[PDB]
Parts: C-alpha cells; structure tokens; sequence
C-alpha cells in the first residue's frame, strides 16, 4: 500500500545514506 | 491523496539522496 | 489543514534536497 | 495542538536546509 | 506523552541543522 | 511499544546530528 | 508487521549517521 511501501523505500534509503556517511567518516579518520 | 503523494515524493527523493551520498563516498574512498 | 500543508511543504524541500544533492555529486565524480 | 506545531516547524526548517544545500550546489558547479 | 515529546526534539534538531546549514552555505558564497 | 522506541531513538540521532553540524559550521565560519 | 519493522530500521540507520556525523565534526576541530 501507498503509506508501507513509502515506508520501506524510506528504511532502504536510510541504510544505504548510513553506509556511505560511515565510509566519509573512515576517509577523515586518523 | 495529500498523505500518499507527499510520502510518495519523499520516499523518492529519499533514494536519489542515497544514491549521490554514495557517489560522494566513492570519490573519497581509498 | 496545516499537517497536509507540513507534508507538501517537507516534499517539495526533499525533492529540491535530492536536486542539490545529484549536482554535488556529479562535481566529484572522477 | 503539539503534533501540528512540530510538523509546520520541521517543514520551515526544511524549506531554509533545501535553500542552503541549493547555495552550496551553485558554489560547486561546473 | 513520548511520541508528542520525540516530534517536539525533532523540531528543535531540524531547526539548529537549518541554522548550520545556512553558515556553511554563507562561508561557501562567492 | 517498538514505535514509540523508534520515535525516541529517531529524536535522539536528531540531537547529536544538530550538535555536529553546529561544530562543522564553527570549524568553517570566518 | 513492515511499518514497525520500517520505523526500527530508520532508528538504527538515524543512531549509525549521528555517530558518523560526530566522527567527521571530531575530524575537523582542534
């Protein structure tokens, strides 16, 4: 439905911003 | 449909963010 | 109602969100 | 009512994050 | 109640991130 | 109840997300 | 039920940012 699917692609999208703010932070870490 | 489109539009726009933050950490990953 | 009007206005920023965000990445792409 | 207020100040401060994220794309642009 | 009291938190952070969010965009201007 | 968890975690991130990028905004202000 | 699994997953990706967001703004100051 309309409002669980927006949610689910919603999580996805999260996880996957996640993973790469994490790899940015890896890069600048010393 | 006020609630579905608004929850629509942000759950795309949700996963384009996604997409260019992992771009972003390509470019700066070793 | 000001929750439908919030919900319009929070799409319509993450779209313009996603749009500068695409433009950031495409600067950094090698 | 509490909900109604915290959403129309999430959607402000939205609107100013998408003006922000649009400056820097400009700065950024080739 | 927690859910009225975690949107007003969420309020207050979206607006300080709008702050911020036009100080990098002012000291990225020209 | 798991949702209002949610809620309450969501709106802490929210927090130390706000705090940091008012530091990254200190480190780049002239 | 997917909405609680969604909300679940969108906390832990939002605490996992916060963390990154704080490893970078500890990158950049003295």
């Amino acid at each position: 439905g309309e409002i669980a699917q927006a949610m689910k692609e919603i999580a996805k999208a999260m996880k996957e911003i996640a993973w790469a703010m994490k790899e940015i932070a890896q890069a600048m870490k010393g």
